């Protein structure tokens, strides 16, 4: 019932990419019955040092939309509304790497995401840092499964990045999320979530930004 | 000045895959300012006999988002309203293929995309038939160029569609626009549109329906 309608949405990262630092800030509203993500971000330091679709991933799984006869599998939503911590290693191939720790929680009626990234072993010639990823998203599924020791989930997937020259580069995700909270939490059977991302502009804004839309589904369950 | 904002879309689609045949109609909504696009479409005759997915570039160029130093190489605008003819041969890898032909243009103050689809020599076992693919959607770039013999463009891409089992299955995209009118039109320099999509449903939608997100933005003119 946090879910039921439109829930506003309130992000804020502080990054360090191979020694520089940056912060970004985001608006939003979730809405977990279409499962639909409309969310906004402002490089507030001046221009991201990295290109914006890398941080995607990193920058509110709750409002997936789970079909009725998955509602038990539902972590993220049954760890509301204390929250819960979320952390991930994510490897870029043949580079290097952000390790991110995040607590998703409710703050007031607002779903507050506060992370905190740190980057290391960049290559300076590379499509992360020589911005060589073109400015657009792709459609993955992000693996999940219980961590009944730990009362939380793993999750992982494969991130593909579209480089200019038209390869792609792959980004490996590990997940990791435990509950704020001391009660019992939903432990999910093995399932996905279908994500789905498009990246714009605001034309009439100045500032380094990008305007995020997603959606995902829970699948995998019969 | 058509396009200055949101235009009312209205789509219908009459096809024919290997003897099966099929109706769609779509509604939405365009905005070529931030080139962005809500359409919800409906199988009318009751189920769909390809997946959603394949009828996705045949279901309106004319709502991308031409950037101001671009603007003269904009065909899809300067068409209108008499509007223009959009044919393509869409080859689906070790599968069958669709032709197409469709009207767009305005009919009142709706922007209109009439369209005849015929499907032939798909394999039943296929992706395609089979419905193999997952109901989700990547991003590509729809090259475009000029055709000055016949006062309008052509353009080409390859599409990715994600199978269930972790592969792709491409279809080959070759499109071809010539003007209904019968006056000077704009014919560009190569350039191509950044396009992006993102498919779910209406849940209190019980018809066979895709609801459609998408992006387009033109790109490669410096």
């Amino acid at each position: 019932e946090l879910f039921t309608g439109v829930v506003p949405i309130l992000v804020e990262l502080d990054g360090d990419v191979n020694g520089h630092k940056f912060s970004v800030s985001g608006e939003g509203e979730g809405d977990a019955t279409y499962g639909k993500l409309t969310l906004k971000f402002i490089c507030t330091t001046g221009k991201l040092p990295v290109p914006w679709p890398t941080l995607v991933t990193t920058l509110v799984q709750c409002f997936s939309r789970y079909p009725d006869h998955m509602k038990r599998h539902d972590f993220f939503k049954s760890a509301m509304p204390e929250g819960y911590v979320q952390e991930r290693t994510i490897f870029f191939k043949d580079d290097g790497n952000y390790k991110t720790r995040a607590e998703v929680k409710f703050e007031g009626d607002t779903l507050v995401n506060r992370i905190e990234l740190k980057g290391i072993d960049f290559k300076e010639d590379g499509n992360i840092l020589g911005h060589k990823l073109e400015y657009n998203y792709n459609s993955h599924n992000v693996y999940i499964m219980a961590d009944k020791q730990k009362n939380g989930i793993k999750a992982n997937f494969k991130i593909r990045h579209n480089i200019e020259d038209g390869s792609v580069q792959l980004a490996d995700h590990y997940q990791q999320n435990t509950p704020i909270g001391d009660g019992p939490v939903l432990l999910p059977d093995n399932h996905y979530l279908s994500t789905q991302s498009a990246l714009s502009k605001d034309p009439n804004e100045k500032r380094d930004h990008m305007v995020l839309l997603e959606f995902v589904t829970a699948a995998g369950i019969t």
